[PDB]
């Protein structure tokens, strides 16, 4: 029962701190959705073209799996950094 | 005209492949507006408490303004990284 | 009472876990003030050489204080990343 | 010998200066032991809920290990630029 | 053709814009050499040494390769954010 | 004399080494006379076009020297990433 207090610099919020919080999260579920979709469309290009070596050739040099992972971390920290921006920690 | 084929590495897209990014940025947007609700509500927020010298050094230490470009940054970055994994330009 | 329910991907944190992500907050702490320590020698080193030129000057293609905000930044995110490795979400 | 003089824009440090990075350079080890305390503890979770379907599928979700990897590699790039903020190079 | 049009944000760009864009690109396929310079020293390195446990342990602590593909990312999203700057789109 | 020996972590390097170093740092040189130049545009674009408001919001929307300067820094960092991929440090 109330975690926060035992976690350094966590404090009280408010309802609307929090709301705010969880409209950041939600969006984020957004951007999940998205980046599932695209996952989704660079497994079947790749299927698409195995055998066509110049088109899998072009793909592993595009390397649109490993961006898509970056694109991906890029959102979360983004969401993190904004939530801290909201919720406000009393610590470094 | 045809701007894209002047610049290296740009390749030409199929309307599948732009409406993915156009979604990403839609997605985008709604992050901005989400932004500039946080701004408004630190905005308030301070001024709320100019006076009570405890609470603006708490807000000062806490930096959400900082915490808040952080998460700007970091979005419209991932956002770059997944178009990035749609379009897939030739080049480094 | 109970701000964590609330929040959306959070969930309840045995005495280990919150543990493990003050002792992180903890070691940050020490980081504050190793960076506080060396914004005052820049400080000082900056002080001393006003009115020498060629050092000022030196200083300033250096640009110490931006470097150092960006590790101040990077020490940060990453003790973020770390109690979320601890503390998993389960969100987005 | 003498091997800075040949690497661009290394200068000479003064025995304040290698103290300063050297106390960088402590505290992150001290990171270091905390982030394979860490892993020991998600390797200990991760066994200890094996056959315990819902647990692993929770646990895949919340990819601690990657966030630990972020953790560890933002807190590391933070201690490089602190460390150039005291060595302060003259070169881009 | 003219999928720019089609894209949100993304605005007409005069020879001289195009020109500077291109530039950056051609500097990172510099680096794209660069890099692979250095994963084919690793490469060297690693194989010189295999068999002499001492070496491959301290290479295996200094991991090298990981550090040869942050430094790739940060060049990559670093011609990006350049680019970005040059381009300026009227988007998020 | 012999800075190196007393920092943590430094280990002796190689002239070969010191060549791969010292390559990325030239190369880097050459971006930021790039990001000078694109400093440069920047600030002509901005002269152009004050009085002729809807350029200077546009402008202020895309917010490209706050672009440039992330840019700069990514290129910095991935610098330095590949330089200690080079040197290999024998410390976190
Ligand atoms: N002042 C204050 N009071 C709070 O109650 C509170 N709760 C969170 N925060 C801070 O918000 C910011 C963003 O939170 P996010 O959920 O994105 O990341 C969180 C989340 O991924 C995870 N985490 C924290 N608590 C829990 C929890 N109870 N369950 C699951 N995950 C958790 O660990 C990350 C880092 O936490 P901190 O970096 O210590 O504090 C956070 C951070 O500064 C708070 N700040
Ligand atoms: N002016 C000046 N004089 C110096 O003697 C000096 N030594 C280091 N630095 C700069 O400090 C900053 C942080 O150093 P860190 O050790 O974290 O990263 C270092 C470290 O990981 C690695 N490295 C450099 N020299 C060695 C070495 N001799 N042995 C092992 N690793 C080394 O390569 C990284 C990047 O070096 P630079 O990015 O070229 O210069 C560094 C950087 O700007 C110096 N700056
Ligand atoms: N205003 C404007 N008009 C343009 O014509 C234009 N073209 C690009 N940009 C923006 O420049 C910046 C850097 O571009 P880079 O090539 O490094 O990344 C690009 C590139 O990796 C990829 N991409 C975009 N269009 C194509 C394309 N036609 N073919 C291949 N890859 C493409 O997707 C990345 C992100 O694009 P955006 O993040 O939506 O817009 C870019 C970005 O802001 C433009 N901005």
């Amino acid at each position: 029962d109330n975690q926060h207090k035992k976690i350094k610099g966590y404090r009280d919020l408010s309802q609307e701190e929090i709301d705010m919080m969880n409209r950041v999260k939600e969006l984020g579920s957004q951007f999940e959705k998205l980046i599932q979709d695209v996952s989704d469309h660079l497994r079947g290009q790749y299927n698409a073209s195995l055998h066509n070596r110049d088109e899998i050739t072009r793909i592993a040099n595009a390397e649109p799996g490993r961006w898509l992972a970056i694109g991906k971390t890029d959102i979360q920290t983004g969401m993190m950094a904004i939530i801290r921006a909201i919720a406000q920690p009393d610590s470094f």
